[PDB]
């Protein structure tokens, strides 16, 4: 009496290059941004990670035994291209070629990403995405790494631009740690998804035979009090600042109207300019209907109440419970709801914010096609017991989704996959080794991997698809 999901849905894994594979300065690879980022200001560094890089065989015996069919992974732009262009990296090279091959062997599927949070250091310290010279090293990275691998069948460009901007340039936990600069997020998610339509259409134009999409994160805003105006407007700026903006320029190829008018007053009390060039519309609007999937990563909603006072953002890193603090000047500050299970970090649970994100979509851009959540999971300090770890609680947090996603599936969303991150345990970009997801865990002193309780249920789901 149970839910079902349909019998051609893809049960993955998610993983990120630099999260997972190590070997920083192996092979020719080139410095991230998170080299010295890290090391200045966080308590951990991006080595020994999980080990990807020779641990992926493993990996993927392991996804295989447990029934996973699906692998998001990404390629290091900094691995191919050291410094963004010019010489290649053989090594490199070889190194996704026979990570890729070892998929195919196990009947794991790569969803490749271009993109994961890290642009090769060099580029990034030069303006990143705002500088429009590295939109051209981009696609020039694309177009090299489209013709060098055709033995993947699905590509997407970039990995939560939303959140890009928003731990880069809003809350400062990504580099360079810049705060508050508005008119800095609403360019990078101007400027990133131009670069995104353009590579879409050389996928076209250039004929390749598998498909190509964009994963975006889309957290539900909701107005604390329904019944207050005031409420409804902040909620409303809020999903525009980290959802409308790019939604839009993904579908409509353009801004709309209320966009640019909200745009336009969180910048009038934010201050700030942004530089939109007609020939953007020109390759936004040529992209508009190419994208063939879009990739929802959901992991938690948000509550916005109105707020008259100034700007101030903590990020709770050490998981905390308690110490997140949000608050924006013209638009307003979130305030979680009563008694809605939240975790030390102070992520929300509330999955039926994921069906209302899959019908907005849905209803705002009926040209979506296809819909695959690249992303959900419960990230939480689990304990080792008995070479296991007796993970109810994930198994709770991705039932509960999973459900929801039945739903929406049922209510004519077209739903295809369901990608769990993490695939095996990884360190955080900003809150360390300590906040696990992985379905297997890693001993990071040893690189063992143990399957969890929830690797055995997800197994079950896999070769059943019954929900329970
Ligand atoms: O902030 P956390 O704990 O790392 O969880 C956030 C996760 O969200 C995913 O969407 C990002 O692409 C991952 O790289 C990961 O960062």
């Amino acid at each position: 009496m149970t839910k079902t999901l349909p019998k051609d849905f893809i049960f993955g894994g998610a993983t990120a290059a630099y999260q997972a594979e190590g070997a920083t300065h192996t092979d020719g690879k080139g410095p991230v941004a998170w080299d010295k980022y890290l090391e200045d200001n966080y308590w951990y560094t991006a080595e020994p990670a999980s080990d990807f890089y020779h641990k992926y065989p493993v990996d993927l015996e392991l996804a295989e035994e447990y029934g996973v069919n699906g692998i998001r992974i990404s390629i290091a732009w900094s691995r191919i291209f050291p410094t963004g262009y010019g010489e290649v990296n053989e090594k490199g090279v070889e190194f996704y070629h026979k990570l890729f091959a070892e998929c195919h062997k196990r009947h794991v599927e790569p969803f490749v990403t271009l993109h994961h949070f890290d642009t090769p250091e060099a580029l990034h310290s030069n303006g990143d995405f705002l500088n429009r010279e590295n939109i051209e090293h981009f696609i020039d990275y694309a177009a090299f790494c489209f013709e060098e691998f055709p033995e993947v069948n699905y590509w997407t460009t970039f990995n939560e631009i939303g959140p890009i901007g928003d731990g880069q340039y809003l809350v400062g936990k990504f580099p360079p740690g810049i705060k508050y600069d508005l008119a800095k997020v609403f360019q990078s998610h101007h400027n990133m998804m131009v670069s995104h339509a353009r590579a879409v259409k050389l996928y076209k134009d250039k004929g390749y035979k598998g498909e190509i999409g964009v994963v975006h994160a889309l957290p539900t805003k909701y107005p604390y009090d329904p019944e207050n105006p005031a409420d409804v407007r902040a909620a409303e700026l809020e999903d525009i600042i980290h959802n409308k903006f790019i939604l839009d320029a993904t579908y409509l190829g353009h801004y709309s109207d209320k966009t640019m008018e909200g745009v336009n007053h969180i910048l009038a009390e934010n201050g700030g300019e942004l530089d939109l060039r007609d020939e953007d519309f020109q390759a936004l609007d040529a992209a508009k209907d190419l994208n063939d999937f879009l990739g929802i990563n959901y992991y938690m909603s948000d509550w916005m109440q109105a707020f008259d006072g100034e700007t101030e953002i903590i990020h709770n890193g050490k998981g905390e419970k308690g110490s997140s603090k949000y608050q924006i000047k013209g638009v307003g500050r979130r305030v979680a709801p009563d008694y809605v299970p939240r975790t030390d970090w102070d992520w929300i649970i509330y999955p039926e914010g994921l069906y209302d994100q899959i019908m907005r979509v849905k209803n705002d851009y009926p040209n979506y096609k296809k819909i695959y959540i690249t992303c959900n999971g419960l990230g939480y300090k689990d304990e080792f017991v008995d070479n296991t770890v007796y993970d109810d609680g994930r198994i709770d947090y991705v039932k509960q989704h999973l459900e929801v996603l039945s739903d929406a599936i049922a209510d004519g969303a077209n739903v295809k996959g369901y990608f769990i991150w993490s695939l095996m345990d990884v360190f955080s970009w900003s809150n360390g080794y300590e906040k696990r997801y992985g379905l297997f865990y890693v001993d990071f002193d040893t690189q063992e991997r143990y399957p969890k309780k929830s690797a055995h249920w997800y197994k079950k789901l896999a070769e059943t698809q019954v929900i329970e």
